[PDB]
């Protein structure tokens, strides 16, 4: 069902500045609209590695909407796959964004 997804992108989504962030534009770009958002949330591809990938709010929203699975890993998406953008850190010893431990 869109709209608990819906709930939790609206909430966990943010207004990206990759200057603010110190983090380059790939780092942070959305592999949906091929660009580095304006707007976005972090849904932790846990299939690859639980990598914190950074889609844009209102395309990720539009998969959703349209009934289109996650974009990288195909996987239904769901509640369960998006964190929140404070719940995701840039991790040192990972070298990229992933989910704090606790």
């Amino acid at each position: 069902s869109q709209e608990s997804i819906q709930n939790k992108i609206s909430q966990c989504k943010f207004s990206v500045c990759p200057e603010r962030l110190q983090c380059p534009l790939e780092a942070i770009q959305c592999p949906i609209t091929l660009e580095q958002p304006e707007k976005g949330i972090f849904v932790k591809n846990s299939d690859g590695s639980d990598v914190c990938t950074l889609f844009d709010a209102a395309a990720f929203s539009r998969l959703v909407g349209e009934g289109l699975p996650h974009p990288l890993t195909r996987e239904p998406i769901t509640a369960s796959i998006i964190v929140k953008h404070e719940e995701c850190i840039y991790d040192d010893t990972r070298g990229n964004f992933i989910i704090k431990g606790n």
